[PDB]
């Protein structure tokens, strides 16, 4: 019952694969680039004109964490024409960007020297990935003889996750972006890392992975009031239509699993432990240690849920979601849309769907107004039995530096923004 509405200067000198057809014929995971140093790399920062400056924020300090909000805020928007806007609160910004032992350096600004009013923004943060050959690809090597490297690239490899690019409005067009793309890359290529990985909703050579979004109505009386949804014609045949659309989305109200409790900081060993087994199935997928597990899944009010299941001693499930609000544009009733995204999971005692079923229950009781998700992870293998319906967007994966096979998204368990 969802709304739906729908040559490169820079790119083609960058070491990515450049065509789709590239990366179907691509067999062994390695880099693009030939081997650098360190000091290969230039010392000084790429030059920008005089009036402007680099700066790097300091996210403790109140000002600069609000100054990177406003940015955002003003500035960090996809589609001028949507109804709707995203919204990163500072504790959300901070989540996101500051992760145990994420390096400052790697939060990029320009501002304006005079006035250091902050216009554009890019941020990296470390990630430690499995992204060697897929366990397929490495298969059908080992069987011409070509295993060692197959396996070459094997070991997690610490790199850095780019997200959260910005030109404020007043710059953009101007080939700025490339810039802040190349000061990003000298700065971590400083730090002696070679690879990157992002995620992007506009298709750029040359993805890996592309995988599309997913909705499951939470609200569904809100949700067509502010036009995310619309009632369809079969309803225009009922007697209370939007009584019979509530009912089909009307999920129990407690949850069905016993044990279900919220995740606790006690719990992080073995919430590492099930995740990292569950993650280790798939060909690209993060490795956590305990304070990467505590920092992205301990509950985080506004920001990160976080439940467990505990029949007794043992965690033997949990499954995570965060939140994006979005502001409503023009609606006399409603300001607000409440989104909960899909984060983490792992069960091992319930069917994947009842876990996911007792998210859902535990999401709209919070009061959120939809679900969302992209097809990564299992997350394909519930849609259609928790009643999750295909949106518009697609969420394209990518690496920088890094000859890699097209694989399908749910041979991904890396969680991006
Ligand atoms: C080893 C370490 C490596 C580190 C780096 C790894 C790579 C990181 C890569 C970045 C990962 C980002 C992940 C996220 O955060 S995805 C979210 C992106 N941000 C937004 O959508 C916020 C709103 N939009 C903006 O702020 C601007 O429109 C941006 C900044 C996006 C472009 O600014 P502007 O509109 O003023 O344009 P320009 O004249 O300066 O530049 C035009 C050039 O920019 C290319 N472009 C456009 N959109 C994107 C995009 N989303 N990723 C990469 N490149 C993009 C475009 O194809 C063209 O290149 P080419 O077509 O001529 O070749
Ligand atoms: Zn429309």
């Amino acid at each position: 019952a969802h709304h739906h509405h729908h040559a490169h200067a820079f790119w083609s000198t960058q070491p990515v694969p450049q065509t789709e057809d590239e990366t179907e014929k691509i067999v062994f995971a390695g880099p693009m680039d030939e081997p650098k140093t360190v000091a290969d790399i230039p010392e000084e920062p790429y030059p920008i004109a005089s009036t402007f400056e680099w700066w790097t924020p300091n996210m403790e300090a109140a000002d600069d964490i609000h100054a990177i909000y406003e940015l955002l805020r003003d500035n960090y928007v996809e589609d001028d024409d949507s109804m709707f806007r995203f919204n990163y609160s500072e504790e959300f910004l901070q989540w996101a960007l500051c992760p145990p032992n994420y390096i400052p350096d790697w939060h990029v600004a320009v501002r304006r020297k005079a006035d250091k009013k902050l216009l554009a923004f890019i941020a990296g943060v470390p990630v430690t990935l499995r992204m060697g050959t897929p366990k397929y690809m490495k298969v059908k090597a080992q069987e011409k003889g070509e295993g060692e490297e197959a396996a070459k690239y094997d070991e997690p490899r610490h790199i850095c996750e780019i997200n959260f690019l910005c030109v404020h409005k007043q710059l953009r067009e101007k080939r700025l972006a490339p810039i802040l793309i190349k000061e990003a890359t000298r700065r971590v290529n400083r730090t002696n890392v070679w690879q990157a990985v992002y995620t992007a909703g506009v298709l750029l050579p040359t993805p890996y992975a592309s995988g599309q979004y997913f909705h499951r109505s939470l609200n569904p009386e809100k949700l067509v009031e502010i036009r995310f949804s619309g009632i369809p014609a079969q309803y225009q045949k009922f007697q209370n239509p939007m009584a019979m659309l509530k009912r089909n989305y009307q999920l129990p109200s407690a949850p069905k699993n016993s044990g279900l409790r919220e995740m606790k900081p006690s719990d992080v060993p073995q919430v590492r432990r099930i995740l990292m087994n569950y993650l280790d199935s798939f060909d690209v997928g993060p490795v956590f240690s305990d304070a990467e597990i505590s920092h992205y899944l301990l509950p985080r009010d506004g920001v990160v849920f976080t439940y467990v299941v505990e029949n007794v001693k043992k965690v033997t499930d949990f499954f995570s979601f965060y939140r994006i609000p979005s502001t409503v544009i023009g609606n006399s009733n409603y300001n607000l849309l409440n989104a909960a995204y899909v984060h983490y999971y792992a069960a091992t005692s319930i069917p994947l769907h009842q876990l996911i079923l007792d998210l859902l229950i535990v999401a709209h009781s919070r009061g959120f107004d939809v679900c969302n998700m992209v097809e990564i992870l299992d997350n394909r293998s519930f849609v259609e039995q928790l009643k999750f319906g295909p949106g518009d967007g697609h969420l394209r994966y990518y690496f920088y530096n890094w000859a890699y096979p097209k694989i399908k998204p749910s041979q991904v368990a890396l969680v991006m923004l």
